[PDB]
């Protein structure tokens, strides 16, 4: 018997994959008191992953959580919640309503500025060969992550942004430039679409309709490499990237004038982490099995790819509804 795994890789997960998977097949032959042989496929994107499944073409994935539901026709399962270490600014889950994601946001730029990132050394900030640790309180997990709006230019525009921004002006706002990724994208599109319609109010179009209106202020812009188009100084990402993003000595998160500034401006609603989908091919015994190997490697340290993308630990799902869907719903309405 064999398996099917799709698999993205980050950092240095390649060097240890086969061993990994090795591994994995080991425990779950064991498991399941047979030998089984699980190989995988390399897949980026979470509805390639998806559409695999469902066409019987694999047995298990993670997958982005807002991409699925926990349905009986739907050809597969949600099976375990990733989980991941908490940044220290933001150990709790919270919402645009607590007031909170402004300030946390300015709480994580003073570890970020001072030293600046280009400066960052495997050392001295701690980089364990996935991510800063110095930016993480490792005793802990979380089981979301969130977007961030990164800003950058002259000190006396950083403060025009900002005044726009607490002042809620949209069309001002909109004017200085934004960096968005692709329009199914929650960290670079659609979550700081949501924050903004919370943020703004009625002068707020939505962000499609704002790109359509006026192409020319919007831009696809990755947020590491902010500052490098002159013309757009507000850029989406991934909260806190820089932290899983290697400083290797142009550098990253860095405008191209000293005298400039580059900070986080805020945060966004939560998602929660990606979530391992299997197959409805599989009976309900071997779908346990292969979460439980998950979750046991990661109890006895001894997950070797999980880290490498961030997902550092796993706990099984039992209730969707209640465990992704209420806590997706308080985000996206
Ligand atoms: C160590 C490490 N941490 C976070 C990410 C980024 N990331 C991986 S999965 C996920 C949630 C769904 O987008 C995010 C943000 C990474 N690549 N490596």
């Amino acid at each position: 018997n064999t398996l099917i795994f799709n698999i993205s890789l980050d950092h240095n997960a390649d060097t240890s994959i086969e061993k990994f998977f090795t591994v994995f097949s080991k425990k779950l032959s064991g498991k399941l008191n047979k030998k089984i042989n699980v190989n995988f496929n390399i897949v980026d994107d979470s509805f390639t992953k998806i559409n695999n499944i469902q066409a019987n073409k694999a047995d298990f994935a993670f997958v982005n959580s807002q991409a699925i539901a926990s349905n009986n026709w739907f050809g597969y399962t949600p099976l375990i919640q990733t989980l991941t270490t908490a940044f220290k600014e933001d150990l709790e889950l919270d919402y645009y309503e607590d007031g909170n994601l402004q300030k946390k946001a300015e709480k994580t730029n003073l570890l970020f500025l001072s030293p600046p990132y280009k400066e960052w050394d495997d050392i001295k900030q701690k980089w364990t060969g996935n991510r800063y640790d110095f930016l993480y309180e490792p005793s802990k997990l979380v089981s979301f992550y969130r977007s961030m709006i990164l800003i950058t230019g002259s000190a006396s525009e950083i403060t025009a942004i900002k005044k726009a921004w607490n002042e809620k002006n949209w069309n001002q706002f909109m004017k200085f430039g934004i960096g968005h990724g692709q329009t199914n994208s929650a960290s670079r599109f659609e979550l700081p679409d949501l924050l903004f319609r919370k943020h703004f109010a009625k002068n707020y179009p939505g962000l499609q309709n704002a790109i359509n209106s006026d192409p020319d202020k919007f831009a696809v812009v990755r947020g590491r490499e902010i500052g490098i188009n002159k013309n757009i100084k507000i850029v989406f990402d991934d909260a806190n990237s820089f932290s899983w993003t290697q400083n290797i000595k142009r550098p990253f998160y860095t405008p191209i004038d000293p005298n400039d500034r580059l900070e986080i401006l805020t945060y966004s609603d939560p998602l929660l982490y990606d979530i391992g989908i299997v197959s409805n091919n599989l009976s309900r015994i071997y779908q346990k099995a292969i979460g439980e190997i998950f979750i046991e490697l990661a109890q006895s340290s001894e997950d070797l790819y999980g880290p490498s993308i961030g997902y550092n630990g796993y706990k099984m799902i039992n209730d969707f509804e209640k465990e992704v869907v209420e806590i997706i719903e308080k985000t996206y309405g």
